[PDB]
């Protein structure tokens, strides 16, 4: 059984380039007992891979999740044709013993793409759900600031915020994303790349300030938002994508006098903190809200495993509208 | 009657200097009904004044709290001789209508100096109390890092943590402060100015990391501590004294990837958040611990109201062992 694999050939400096990756064709051993052979159907690329790749050694497989089908099975719990979520990395075929696999929701309907299991009704959507509902702790009526608002996490954060009864101000990197989020129902959406003054734009978007900040971006942008947080404002620190592809020193930290005077609470989190009953409940909620039309989705599907590095680089640079997914 | 007052002659640039302050003598009017004339007994100087002074206009009185005696009274709740806490700023005498005054605890004993009402058994001690017990939420058996650990706040934090069963690692700016806290029994104390490597020093002090960080200092020092926090570690942001006198940009912030991976919770606070029963209970706990010897105190008492700017500047430089107090 053959497989293709994208490995890290050279550690990224700034943004990745194509020569930092190397495609390798490898032979897989026959299935041992209890194992299954998985064929990737859809693979995801996500911002955290830029950071996690710094702990790889050159020659290692790029990390990542995929929706796959069992093509050969020596495990009766996972017969041939079963669809699963698996994280073997950027590889077309992989062998698993079944412990590290997740079946899709039992009521997953024919009407929603399986690829949403890597997005809105998968790990990005769960990140939004717990970051907003538990870390920010929205009760309804808050003004929420969300950046990278057209990504899979941010778009879910903003739409959950709307259905919980919040005002949502979203920052995105292109005019195409501005129009998209306005159609989704965000109260204010703006292109942070072209606005004359981020501080002025945020003050006009909410003269009263912000109760909650769902922060995917970090850096100088968050320093500006911090200066417009209300007293006891809550910040959920989900990512710092503005720093992942940085070439020099990190930007200044936030102004402590404002942080202290406003008694801000800032908590970072990773989606894996939540498991079991909480996590199954959240996936069911996300699926229900999608079916009810309260959460709309959009995917940027790139065809061909050979284009995974390019999909990752375009995703990191904000070139793609919707969740970037690679179709095998 | 007459009063002397220290005013802000010019906004501070960097550390305050002598030329930034101006002493003025003024005439107070007669007492209207319900008012009292107050004579300062002890005045405090504190780091927050470096920050709050930025909001003053030139010519304004410097802000701050004092222990005062009622020397003349037209208010039956405050007879002559009553000792109160009041915040008229840096002034020897003032008129108040009673609604902005605080009587000392009813049970205040003759064995502890009245000046402690501005320190260990006053706002600095309360800051330590709530910051540690409610913001860090220590339970017993944790490892706590506290900086400015020989200050009025830090020394209470470390000693409360000790009586709750925690390992305490303290950072201070002089060998005299190191020796004093080591005698008090803090598990590890070091002079952050002289260590060969702050990272190595913190590693040896707690190989497994820090559960709680009580932060008075901020800046680059806190970046190093954040890198050694345990998962779900809790930071109480009380002050950032290392930044208050800065003349240029703030240092970089912590590596965002470490904050996220360790899922840290960082919350800033000011003691005034707690009022009523919560504050009274805390003050009585602090008094009880002092009487029982579980909290030792130290004061640096400067004689003469004319020396208040010098006391303020010495305190900001860390030149004094013990809470800095001015005896009128
Ligand atoms: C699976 N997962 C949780 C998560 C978070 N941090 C990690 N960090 C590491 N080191 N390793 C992990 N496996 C990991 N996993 C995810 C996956 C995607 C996104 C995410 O932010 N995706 C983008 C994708 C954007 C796009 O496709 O354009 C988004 O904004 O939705 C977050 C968490
Ligand atoms: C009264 N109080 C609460 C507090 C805190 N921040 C404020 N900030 C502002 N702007 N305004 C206030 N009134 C204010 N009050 C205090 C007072 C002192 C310390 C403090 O940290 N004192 C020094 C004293 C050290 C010394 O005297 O040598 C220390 O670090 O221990 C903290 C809070
Ligand atoms: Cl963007
Ligand atoms: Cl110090």
């Amino acid at each position: 059984s053959m497989t293709k694999t994208w490995t890290l050939k050279k550690h990224f400096v700034g943004y990745p380039t194509n020569s930092d990756f190397e495609l390798k064709t490898s032979e897989l051993p026959p299935l041992k007992n209890g194992e299954v052979l998985l064929e990737a159907l859809f693979l995801t690329v996500d911002p955290y891979m830029r950071v996690a790749a710094k702990r790889l050694k050159e020659g290692d497989t790029m990390m990542g999740q995929q929706v796959a089908k069992v093509v050969e099975s020596k495990n009766v719990a996972l017969p041939k044709g079963t669809i699963v979520l698996a994280s073997p990395g950027w590889t077309t075929h992989s062998i698993s013993d079944g412990k590290d696999l997740e079946k899709l929701l039992t009521e997953w309907p024919d009407t929603i793409p399986l690829s949403l299991a890597l997005g809105t009704v998968g790990m990005p959507g769960l990140t939004a759900y717990f970051g907003l509902l538990e870390i920010c702790g929205v009760k309804g009526g808050e003004t929420v600031m969300v950046n990278a608002a057209a990504g899979a996490v941010g778009s879910v954060v903003g739409q959950i915020a709307k259905l919980k009864g919040c005002k949502v101000v979203g920052a995105v990197g292109s005019d195409e994303k501005v129009a998209y989020l306005q159609k989704l129902g965000f109260d204010v959406v703006f292109n942070y790349k072209t606005v004359e003054s981020l501080e002025e734009t945020l003050k006009k978007a909410s003269p009263d300030g912000y109760d909650c900040y769902f922060d995917n971006v970090g850096g100088e942008f968050s320093n500006t938002v911090i200066g417009q947080m209300k007293k006891f404002g809550r910040i959920a620190i989900c990512g710092a994508i503005s720093t992942y592809n940085r070439t020099g020193p990190l930007p200044p930290g936030p102004p402590p006098e404002i942080v202290i005077y406003q008694e801000l609470r800032m908590e970072a989190f990773v989606v894996y903190r939540w498991q079991g009953d909480a996590r199954q409940k959240a996936l069911k909620d996300l699926l229900k809200w999608v079916l009810e039309g309260k959460i709309q989705y959009k995917e940027y599907i790139i065809e061909g495993f050979e284009n995974m590095p390019a999909a990752f680089m375009g995703m990191l640079k904000g070139d793609n509208l919707g969740k970037t997914i690679v179709k095998a």
